[PDB]
């Protein structure tokens, strides 16, 4: 057991190169022909004139590094198995394959493996006349007590710079110089809630600290430095900023790169951006690079923060656009702005009126429902959350009240409907309330545009179905309403006819239980209403 | 206990809007002033003239939908809490705030919540004169037995189209029409290894099926349809393709969108792309949209596949560039190509020679090490993996052999070194081998460029330090080599002097254990070598 989408373990690395290629925005990536145990990617527009910038490292960091290959950055990338440096054979095959006479600059992440392998390589290469140069990058500041700073997220910035001068046609020695400069002005710090899943069956889940967060967890999954007693975005980001400010000049503009280690939600990544924005670090940030997954660790739920000082040339090269696959384009921290609108109140206006007829109905209808409360709750109990009767009564009691306080526009229906619509949702929560609002609301806009009572009701229904998604036969109040309304559309004055129609429909809902004790509360509610009307006309 | 980067639970949604804004590439996003319980984002370049396309839904799907706001797509986006539709109050405030006279088209994801809320809204809006229109999107094909297809990943394509016609200045009724057209030509299917983590303490971990994968897992984390008996990339992707082909025309070009639900590694996402590339679906794909996180479910470890038929207008509108935050730019499935190089073999050339002197050393040195094997293994056992003696002997026995078979270029050192360098890594695996290769290899390139034996050795060392990262005092063989080499650089012929130097250094490594039983194998190995040399001169 594990949790990894992959086919043939042994074709893992390869398959990733393929898919990386099959998605090249600039179709500028190409695999270098060679033994299967050597996985190299090289830019199709090879310019052996300029100094070639080669980079690499293990897999699982993705897009690093095939991602940053092409005009403006990496010439080629050497990929080894998951979390393991390539062979010497491969780093060499790469130098030869793409290095011209201007030379090549190997940019290696600070780890004894990559160093040793890329190193022996660079040597066997020097010996073949190739002018080689190697720059070890160590930007992690998470373990100051350790001799060799781990190389992480910041590495790619070192590329951006090196690549700049490379394309401009500068001498190898000038590339290296400018490359190291950036490096020594780069500081990265990472945090993670839980490690990453691997492409193999393992003992137990990934390292994890319940409720806590590990600071400085290595991209290979290495153990970090400390453990923060919380998972709180603000707190955690601030702490990181301190440790970051603690190792950055007391003054100097800078660009900050927010890296997603692979398993943080886009949402979370966003909060973290808001956190760093309100960070004591804000007042010196002229640029943001992220949120984005730039140098990940498989699906590790962690993010990183990389700061780079803008002294001299650095900034110029950052901002220069390039032709890579995943390189993000620096963006100055925008300022949240509040746009305003001429927002007209919806609160329906009305002027109280009396109307012996309509009032008699509003009274009868409202009252009818109000008594059922208990029984409808009973029915809703064998079916759902036993809240129907109470829910429906709230809406009734409310309009019933407004009736008695003489505050109802009885003389104008299109307005009375619109009013009821705009009030039920309040007294009654839940879908019902909204559905019962959609009904009248849509109804009143049919009456308004000059239509009879039955045509509005029927349309108020059509809308209730459109949004509510319910048809006849779904064991719903629609099962009694429609029939009832379809009967009034024929014989507009025959209330017995419409009553019977509802009662029949209300009964169908009784013939498909999975819990007359299986009856759908809505249907009943409806039917008993039309029954009330009929026993008075 | 949980696993979520967030500060104030109640400011969750808001905070995400902020960070989404603070990163706007086009600085075209702005929050609409309103009560705090109403979270709306609207494009700054509001053009009431064109029909406004409003969309929304819960949070946690991220960049959807604030990410797709701007020229060419969404006018505004209404955001509700995590995995919960916005209020009616909010969907309305949005329509008013940005809808002109040309009207507005609400594009809603198929879920009873969003429908009901955005619906009552659209109604209360119609009533205020606003020409409103609502399009429910349902592209999930994972549960054909269900009445209402869930809305997912494909939704954004529906936007791309609707937005197209909107900006061109078309009539509301033309937008809707073209919008629905795309929708009905969109088919999505998702898979997940495990659900997502939420911003709250919960009973147990997210749904998960050890070794298996859930098909049709809802973006809210709903239960999917089936469960595949494997996690295999190829298998899983193929199955999805079948079910996809099963619901797509037997003929027709199409674009496919590969969506990352939030928690899949970039690497995995890439394999899945390679899988779909070799899929029975390839021969009809003129475009790829992804891999990318477009409509996620927090950190859910799953991906989705959305197919859209290119009949008529659809394709024209897809490809049109827009001014959004996260909209990807369709890219035709590239073809992996193999670039070739003029790769010169490194295999060092040499012509056998005899040399009484040098051979006497190669013999003495090689032999000296060869005997230690046992003792060096003992020392390496109290310190590391008890493999030193054996490792070092392999390298010795090997050169010792080559000595005896008269196959060594004894007459030319620069070549003998270069040869030994190019052979030790083979007989001896592990860092030692590589270090011992870096030594001689770099050495031979110093002798080659005309230098004495001691200057090469000293340089071979300098390199070993540069790549190996070890300095004097790190309890390493460097602790005996350097002193020894530093002694020969002064008195080049005094072997006793150099011996003593090593023996002293070898002894320092003895004064900092954490396991003369604490001695570093490397150091000893070295010292006993210079001792051998001295007891013969
Ligand atoms: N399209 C529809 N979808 C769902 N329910 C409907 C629909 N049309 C009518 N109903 C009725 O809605 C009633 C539900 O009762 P109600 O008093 O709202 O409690 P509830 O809906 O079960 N809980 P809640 O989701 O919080 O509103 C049922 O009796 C159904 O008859
Ligand atoms: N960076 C370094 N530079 C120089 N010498 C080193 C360095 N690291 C280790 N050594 C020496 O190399 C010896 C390593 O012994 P060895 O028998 O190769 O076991 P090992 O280090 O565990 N090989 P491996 O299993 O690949 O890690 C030690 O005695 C050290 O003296
Ligand atoms: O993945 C790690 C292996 O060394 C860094 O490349
Ligand atoms: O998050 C979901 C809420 O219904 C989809 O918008
Ligand atoms: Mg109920
Ligand atoms: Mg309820
Ligand atoms: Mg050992
Ligand atoms: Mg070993």
């Amino acid at each position: 057991a594990s949790q990894f989408f992959f086919n043939q373990r042994t074709h893992l690395v390869s398959d990733v190169i393929d898919g990386a290629i099959i998605a090249s925005p600039w179709n500028n990536l190409a695999r270098l022909e060679s033994d299967p145990a050597i996985r190299i990617v090289v830019r199709r527009d090879l310019n052996k004139n300029n100094v070639a910038v080669i980079s690499g490292g293990g897999s699982g960091h993705e897009p690093a590094h095939v991602g940053f290959i092409g005009k403006g950055m990496l010439t080629a990338a050497v990929c080894g198995d998951v979390f393991a440096s390539p062979s010497v054979d491969a780093v060499l095959t790469a130098i030869q394959a793409v290095t011209g006479e201007a030379g090549c600059l190997l940019i290696v992440k600070n780890y004894t493996g990559d160093r040793l392998n890329f190193g022996l390589a660079a040597e066997k290469a020097r010996r073949l006349g190739y002018n080689v140069e190697m720059l070890i990058v160590g930007d992690d500041i998470s373990l100051p007590d350790n001799k060799h700073p781990r190389g992480i997220a910041g590495t790619i910035l070192v590329h951006k710079i090196a690549g700049y001068f490379a394309e401009r046609g500068y001498n190898l020695a000038t590339v290296l110089r400018e490359a190291q400069y950036a490096a020594s002005n780069t500081f990265s710090l990472g945090v993670a809630l839980s490690s990453c899943h691997l492409p193999q069956e393992t003992d137990a889940a990934p390292r994890h600290h319940p409720g806590h967060a590990e600071l400085g967890m290595g991209i290979h999954g290495e153990p970090g430095a400390s453990v923060i007693d919380t998972q709180n975005s603000a707190q955690v980001v601030n702490l990181m900023v301190d440790k970051l400010l603690a190792a950055l000049p007391e003054t100097g503009r800078l660009a900050v790169m927010i890296n997603n280690l692979g398993g943080v939600s886009v949402a979370e990544m966003a909060i973290i951006t808001r956190e760093l924005a309100s960070s004591p670090l804000h007042s010196r940030i002229d640029w943001l690079i992220g949120p984005a997954s730039l140098v990940t660790a498989l699906d590790m739920k962690g993010f990183s923060l990389t700061a780079i000082v803008l002294e001299e040339s650095i900034e110029k090269a950052l901002l220069t656009e390039v032709e890579t696959s995943n390189w993000p384009t620096p963006v100055p921290p925008r300022e949240i702005t509040c746009v305003v609108s001429s927002h007209a109140s919806a609160r329906v206006e009305f002027q109280p009126s009396a109307n012996a007829l309509v009032a008699g109905i509003v009274e009868l209808v409202t009252a009818t429902l109000s008594d059922l409360e208990t029984h409808l709750n009973a029915l809703d109990a064998k079916v759902g959350d036993g809240d129907t009767g109470s829910t429906f009564a709230a809406a009734a009691r409310e309009i019933a009240s407004l009736l008695h306080r003489q505050q109802l526009p009885l003389n104008n229906l299109a307005t009375l409907f619109a009013l009821i619509g705009e009030r039920l949702t309040v007294v009654m929560g839940g879908s019902s309330g909204v559905l019962m609002s959609i009904f009248f609301t849509a109804a009143g806009q049919k009456l308004e545009q000059g239509a009879n009572v039955v045509e509005a009701l029927n349309t108020g229904l059509a809308q209730m179905k459109f949004y509510g998604g319910a048809d006849e036969g779904d064991r719903t109040m629609i099962d009694a309403l429609q029939p009832a309304l379809t009967s009034l559309l024929a014989q507009p004055k025959n209330l017995q006819a419409a009553f019977d129609a509802a009662q029949a429909g209300a009964e169908r809902t009784c013939l498909s239980s999975k819990a007359l004790g299986n009856m759908d509360p809505g249907a009943q509610a409806l039917a008993m209403v039309f029954k009330a009307l009929a026993e008075s006309e």
